[PDB]
């Protein structure tokens, strides 16, 4: 099993020197760097060709999570809005290819955070979704990129907040490359049962992020860790688990992720780092 | 330790006849019945009677919720607004002493739902909502009424999110009449402990509130209930304790919960009247003695 | 599912008036009340009779409980134990017949409290168990009797101290009408997962008893009850589920659950069978799908 | 928080190799050793002295646990026995003082293990167990060394099976050198709340051990680990926390713990240095402040 860990932990804006990152990590233990997307269609092909290098270079594997802008949402009744967001992931995909990344995440099926002043039409966006996803899964499957769709609590989406709607959804795209993706975070919101959320994803199931209730690094809060290890195992789970803690104010991060107050109790870089290492001992003992 | 249920739990908007729940509240056995405030300031002094007689008729105590509207937000900075939240609550206040309920809850000290497509000002709107508030229990104490500001998650508030932020804001507006407010659904997102946060909150307690983790009723889910029993001897909790499940899709309630499936599962009236019933059961003797 | 609750929550010996229990559970909504054994092959044929009508006009069902002596341990060295412990449960399983009883559990492949005074000899034991366990079967089999092995834990016997112990076991024996028996009291020490050990006990599952981690009525301690609803449903179980506290102190029953301080706080009769009933409603609404 | 392990984790008999086993768990990262105290007695001052040189030099702590013997029952309505007691606890003490050891622990009120075949009577055995320990109290408080009580599970012990019963039975003895001990095993089994019971053993809490419900080694259990932590800041425990995993059959050992069955699923001795080393940094991470 893989760990990986969000580069944004340490930063406050939807991109950073990955490089940077990926080096930490690499002296930390984890296996992976998980990248922001929105930096990357920026990027010349000298940029992804060395990112690419780098990640080889020090033994990281590289995913990719995704916030969907408004403009970039396949679920959206305007066809515009849908043809620039097929434009969008197929460029995306086709770099993740020549970065030689395998999997992204997240609320690809809608975007992020929601507008709730707005009117929502559930029915509506659910079916346009389904149907976008599936193009799009043409070239990710082309791609070699594994399109995993994140199960996000009511408060930041509102078509799939339950792993069961999360494989009704998957199952009704019904695409090979198309996978559920579940959120630790997100979870214990919303699920009746951990271990049967897991369960329910089953083989469906994609990708994994970590985080504990109020998202700081896995292992001293109440997430039932024992019981995910159980689950991932019942289910033969082989991919990524990679933590995603958000604990500091300030910035595009810190208001999306709607951190008001220093759950960091202000750490330091150094400190930080100790504390991912800590949580990533743990994950690798307790969910194994 | 008395138990009630939210109104709510049965309608898909913030108002409805009081009276019918009452009635159906004292039948399934609930001590308490609590009502949201908003039709309550264009009650005749006829059906504020009305009400009250209901109830004491039926037995059962009311408590009052409160999602603030923007124009009642006590923490605003334009001023106009902070003059017309605080003569919107001493109405309401005084009316309800005139209906004898003693506790009204809720984001009192901010408004709801929150706009978050606006930028916050914490520190800003924390300074005058504290002004706000200790004004404002002046009233509520004339009026023997409990002003409960409950600690609500990220997603729903910005000022208070944790137990520990509710105690410092209570201890600052520092007044009698203000008491911190716990709910387990919310607790269940941003505490490190639940029994921790209840322990934090110890003799500001004032009002609690129960849900399972999806806000289905008590029982079944994961919220740790005996933890929130056991907490609750270890500070001698005297206050009372009330259900707010929310299950339905549809409405304002529907709509501002954010229940964008149906985990009712499809319950008419009378499922969900025994699985209230049964809730209580579970409550009573749960969270009780230890 | 069927629930029920053991006699002797009320009773410091392992023997009472049954029917006045049979009353008692019936108004307190129990559709089963389980019995110790021990008093059975003393009852006259009118006296078993009178207690099976006494079950049928009170809508309950009997089930039966049985801590072996060590004269009636079928996995003894000694080839007369065992041929005197096969005679044992042979008249005894005709009796429960005449009872209509279906269901006799407890660590009937061995014999209970274990004088651990005694060197183990956990394999031989283990091996005559199994064969006098076969035997036995056929006869609970002809009798209409499922024989419940029950797991417990390393205080308590030393043969079959988890789930997998137990189907392991079971297995070997090789018989229908033989079952596994969990307990959650004795789960919560030696299992690493409770929904796990249910889980592996499967289709072997024969009986569940219930009690906290320190004996209380179920409810207010820290057994996982919703992770143990889920896995019975994930294995489909049906059978009953018999809650077993033990929070007094005194006699015979006190001293072998080793109960050495008053853990049911000065309660009365009363008092016992109001709880004994908040239980009961608690069971049947955390642990049933 | 100072972290350490029994030795008997990796042997069968109430002895051993102790020098051998501190250089063990310096390189696995202990802070901590404890021994068993059966040996000691037979200790030339030459032998006290290596060893407490050894411990010295790998910066190892060196902690005493002990299971006496009937003959060494404190709490014995037979004088004789009682008399021998004192006198064995007498000469230890002194001895654990020679070795700069500060601490002991175990049923050290009683005997284990017990045997549960003879007559019962609590009543009388905890009253001259009182007399006796505080007695014991006047030598360790001498000696320098925390006399420590564990509470054990019903099986085991009869005398103290809750933190609440400890912590009575510490205060009658009524003196400082006398602390209560709990261990993870035995609450897991007696305890209404663990969090609850390290609370209630709050100041009096002088040592602690850790175990998995079936005692393996902390962490893929299912004991509440983050409770643990949670409350001993909450009670800011100023002690020790020695692991004490027992997962191997045979010998007095595997027979005292009653181990019938293989624990360790074919772990031999390097294996076996892995799983507590994980453990160690599972507890130094989970259980430190919060
Ligand atoms: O869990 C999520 C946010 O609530 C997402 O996984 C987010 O953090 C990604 O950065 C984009 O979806
Ligand atoms: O918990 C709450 C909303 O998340 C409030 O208690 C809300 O339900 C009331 O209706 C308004 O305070
Ligand atoms: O659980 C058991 C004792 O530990 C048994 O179930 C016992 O209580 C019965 O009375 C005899 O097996
Ligand atoms: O936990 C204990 C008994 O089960 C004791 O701590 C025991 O393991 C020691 O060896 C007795 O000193
Ligand atoms: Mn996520
Ligand atoms: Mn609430
Ligand atoms: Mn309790
Ligand atoms: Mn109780
Ligand atoms: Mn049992
Ligand atoms: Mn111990
Ligand atoms: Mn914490
Ligand atoms: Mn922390």
């Amino acid at each position: 099993m893989k760990h990986g860990i969000y580069y944004a932990y340490w930063e406050q804006e939807w991109e950073a020197d990955y490089k940077y990152y990926i080096e930490k990590v690499a002296k930390l233990g984890f296996d992976i760097l998980e990248i922001a997307a929105s930096p990357l269609p920026f990027y010349s092909d000298i940029q992804i060709n060395e990112l690419k290098a780098c990640a080889h270079g020090n033994g990281i594997t590289l995913t990719v999570g995704h916030g969907p802008s408004a403009e970039q949402n396949l679920s959206s009744p305007d066809p515009d809005i849908r043809k620039n967001a097929k434009a969008f992931y197929t460029d995306l995909l086709k770099r993740l290819y020549k970065l030689d990344v395998h999997l992204i995440g997240g609320a690809l099926y809608s975007y992020w955070p929601i507008d709730y002043t707005k009117t929502i039409d559930k029915k509506g966006d659910w079916e346009r979704s389904v149907e976008s996803v599936r193009e799009v899964a043409k070239v990710a499957e082309a791609c070699g990129v594994d399109f995993c769709l994140e199960v996000l609590n009511r408060f930041e989406n509102y078509l799939i907040n339950t792993a069961q709607e999360g494989v009704d959804f998957v199952k009704q795209v019904d695409h090979n490359n198309v996978k559920v993706m579940l959120d630790t975070f997100h979870m214990n919101i919303e699920e009746d049962s951990i271990g049967g959320a897991i369960r329910t994803a089953g083989s469906y199931l994609g990708h994994l992020h970590t985080g504990e209730c109020n998202r700081k690094v896995p292992g001293r809060g109440r997430i039932p860790w024992v019981e995910i290890g159980e689950a991932l195992a019942d289910i033969g789970y082989n991919g990524s688990v990679v933590m995603e803690p958000f604990v500091r104010m300030g910035g595009t991060v810190g208001s999306n992720i709607k951190v008001w107050r220093d759950i960091s109790n202000g750490a330091d870089e150094k400190m930080l780092d100790r504390e991912a290492q800590a949580a990533l001992d743990f994950s690798r003992y307790v969910l194994e």
